[PDB]
């Protein structure tokens, strides 16, 4: 309770991480609550979402879309200085689903170009859980600019399944699903545009038809694909943590399954299981565990198939270790 | 059981309210089964739905979009007397999807303007579900002019959380949202037409694009904000009955959460909990209760952000007390 | 399992039956495990979706949209012939999201025209499961031109609800929905071609607006209504699967309810009880499970209203028996 109290208690400054990895952290707490402090500079941004060369202003938390992700458990402060530099045009602020009172947080936290902004809340609840900026008049444009991310609130005492059982992870990845809506010309052309305030008008257009013209993990179409693929092996317990600050999503792992699933995300819920696909809707995050028992690539992707394969919402797993012939094998090969 | 026993139980004789409130009732069920009756007269009426004179022929139970919450308890019969006076122009019936058989009790309730009629079901199974018009041929022009509410079917022993903790509100509120598809011209502007009759083929041909207009709360943007706010006060336990007759909502608490949601609406099925954004989908109702421990202004949206702030899908609740320090404070307002 | 115990395993031919109805099987697994052998022609065919005569060329596994249901038990190897004939124009593969590597098999069943392959997997998750075609670079074209179906992995003991009590049916039906995006002209009439390659480019312009032109049952408009409509009586328990391979659907028994429904479709995750109106996301399989409690018509529908009766996405149930006035009764009747 007491602000002197709450004084008294140990702090502990973390180095944030750019997605998909997240930053070091333990799944059991050791102590007790402590003020866990970060510090996030807005940028406001062009940045590329696709190979056309397509541009959107981008209105990114520490530079990233989506914005990095926090770790704390229940029952600690989690301390956010959030800074605007004078080199931004616009103000934001910062809206935690994790936190209660104040609109989340964004009542107390509109900052114009060039101000910063100390906010301190109790991670009351364990789970993963969205945030956003949302300044008054502005909300859509802000979310749909990039401007959101996840923090996860781990219980105390590590993750369990639905019968009390640890669940242990070997490594977390946060995937970050962004909607964008990109004002087409005349010839069908993606247009372009000097500052953010300038695209307004033309961006409103396309969000009033609720059709998204690219729809991306981590900022861009393919960014985690190729070398900059998602890592594991056989017999390796992975965490992927997925949010989505606007719009609905899907996520199916071809290949695999999700274990075990807080689709809603929230970790007094008991997870599904054997999931073959979950479903997150738009203002929240969600979280699925799996251990790899095969080698090979894998597509992590949104299930609306026109979405991962014509929108861009698909990522690629690399899987190294060897082949399990009794879950699968090729009997006779393709053969005239 | 048999039609004598039936005639041998207490009748109650209930009165409507106009929502977001909700009849007066008891939440443990004060002795046996009753046969608890309501009357319901029809109403085909324009109503304005946005600040620019918007308007739609709406279909109305009651004469509110949505129509009101009934409130039965598991096992009780519910006696419905529906209206249609002559003033109106179409035939209508009802469909609760709380009833077994003949199509929600669409088949037997068919009332053309100057008929009554007087249908009764057993309320066999616990939770908060959609009721809708439903006239063979023209299902979702009715449904999408504003012709369905909700009815509330409590346990006898009241709620109870997932392992048998009782759960009192002492406030519930019902939110109705709707999808409305009002016909443009070649100019822009929305057009407005001298009966209902007129709109059918305009509207019938924004329907097929499955894109909406407008998506509102209770009826109208803003009809539930500013000085329409729904109130509490810090400590108090709320009920949130939302329904959704034709397309998905995500209903979120902004500032706030859903401590349990029975986000399928059924109160067999034991409810979420923590939750930050859940999920209802189109032709359900879903519940969530949650106990205010912030004071100030909290806005109740579905998250997909664009439905919610450019096309109508946010209400306000204004809630008084003291503000809690430990929960949540501004460490450093914001300053250069 | 020694390499000897998996060769020795009885060997079980299943003949498949088309949608709605589901080949012959046991709830309750009869012995131990086996290896479940189905076979599968894929056919490219125009086929007709509505009553307008709107056609679309379709690409089917075993000649049906959606393909059939396979069932077999936990722990048993499903052993699939995948045969595509010299007479199609298209490489397809299958991928079964009940499976675990190699894309759900999609990297190991590749086939030209002219091509057979077979592939094995272990059943280890119970639940029903989507499969679709997915060939790189080009895997929605051919899940919406309806090459998808489900399978049915039964837990080894049948169905059971969250108590632990036994769920057994009378009678199971496979509900399959497909969005289908049909191109149009400039006066608005959907457009015919020639071949399944013609129609790529003007179907992913449809396929980008993310608006299906018609969402159906069973591959077209009204293919599960009047004559052809399921079958049950008062007292039956029936179990409905029901999978959208692509897009989401919201399904409803208009009159019932779903008792037991398993919505994410997997087996080990409890039931949720009493349902109005349920949810299956894009990708999945769910099933719902009823016992009849009053005859009549009922209609199936996807609960989005506008799917469900202007693009094509409702069945109907003719149920026989008698009527129970304590349940619903008309007071008075219009007048
Ligand atoms: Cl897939
Ligand atoms: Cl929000
Ligand atoms: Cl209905
Ligand atoms: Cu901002
Ligand atoms: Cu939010
Ligand atoms: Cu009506
Ligand atoms: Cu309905
Ligand atoms: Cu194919
Ligand atoms: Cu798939």
């Amino acid at each position: 309770a007491t602000a002197a109290e709450i004084a008294a208690l140990p702090r502990q400054k973390v180095e944030l991480v750019d997605p998909p990895f997240v930053h070091a952290h333990s799944q059991v707490a050791e102590g007790g609550p402590k003020v866990v402090e970060f510090t996030m500079v807005i940028e406001e941004k062009k940045i590329v979402i696709d190979d056309a060369g397509t541009e959107v202003h981008a209105m990114a938390f520490n530079g990233t879309v989506p914005g990095p992700l926090m770790v704390v458990h229940q029952d600690d402060y989690l301390e956010l200085t959030l800074i605007n530099p004078e080199t931004n045009t616009l103000m934001h602020n910062i809206d935690f689903h994790a936190a209660t009172g104040a609109l989340g947080g964004g009542g107390l936290t509109e900052i114009n170009p060039g101000e910063k902004t100390i906010l301190r809340f109790k991670a009351t609840k364990p789970g993963v859980f969205v945030y956003h900026c949302a300044p008054p008049g502005m909300v859509p444009w802000h979310v749909v600019s990039g401007m959101n991310g996840a923090i996860m609130v781990l219980p105390r005492e590590g993750l369990h399944d639905g019968k009390g059982k640890a669940l242990t992870y070997d490594k977390i990845y946060y995937v970050g699903e962004q909607d964008f809506y990109v004002p087409r010309d005349e010839n069908g052309k993606y247009k372009k545009y000097e500052a953010p305030g300038d695209a307004y008008e033309d961006t409103v257009k396309v969000m009033r038809t609720l059709t998204p013209t690219h729809v991306v993990f981590n900022g861009a179409v393919g960014a985690l694909t190729g070398d900059k693929a998602m890592t594991a092996a056989v017999g390796e317990k992975v965490l992927i943590v997925h949010s989505q600050a606007n719009r609905d999503t899907r996520p199916h792992l071809i290949g695999g399954h999700g274990d075990y699933v807080w689709a809603t995300g929230k970790f007094n819920t008991p997870p599904d299981v054997d999931q073959e696909t979950w479903f997150i809707p738009g203002g929240a995050a969600g979280a699925a565990f799996y251990t790899f028992q095969q080698p090979g690539i894998y597509a992590y992707v949104n299930h609306n198939l026109i979405e991962a394969f014509e929108l861009g919402a698909a990522a690629h797993f690399k899987v190294t270790g060897e082949w399990n012939d009794d879950l699968m094998t090729s009997v006779l090969a393709p053969s005239g």
